[PDB]
């Protein structure tokens, strides 16, 4: 139900809260998946709204602090689900990066939410520049 690079994000989400010492796999995981991941439409799309992946993670460790198998969070389960359905509405079958960028803006309530606000990232106008460059 994914595209290539959409499992790398959630490699790369389980391995930063392994690394960071954290118990589960929260959305500010996920949001740092999508930045590391580096080459797809969400990376882009974040290093274009003037962020990157060791911004991210400093603001992660600030709020949050450092600590074998972590379970995603309810929220995190919740924005791959969200995933699925902003894939849907926009016509695709696979979910993408930028699907699962779209599903945590889309949520909007939780770590990840918090980080962006702190990193100066209005969500609101985040979602529409991300649809923007979707549409190009």
């Amino acid at each position: 139900r994914f595209t290539e690079r959409a499992p790398k994000v959630l490699a790369l989400a389980q391995e930063e809260a392994l690394r960071l010492g954290h118990n589960n796999i929260g959305t500010e995981h996920i949001l740092l998946g999508l930045v590391r991941e580096g080459e797809g439409i969400a990376a882009k799309a974040l290093q274009a709204l003037g962020l990157g992946s060791e911004k991210i993670q400093k603001e992660v460790e600030s709020l949050i602090g450092r600590g074998q198998t972590i379970h995603y969070t309810p929220r995190a389960k919740k924005v791959i689900e969200l995933s699925m359905d902003e894939a849907r509405k926009l016509g695709h079958s696979y979910v993408g990066t930028e699907h699962i960028l779209l599903g945590l803006i889309r949520e909007g309530e939780g770590v990840a939410a918090r980080v962006l606000n702190n990193l100066g990232v209005s969500l609101n106008k985040a979602r529409q520049q991300v649809l923007q460059l979707l549409g190009s």
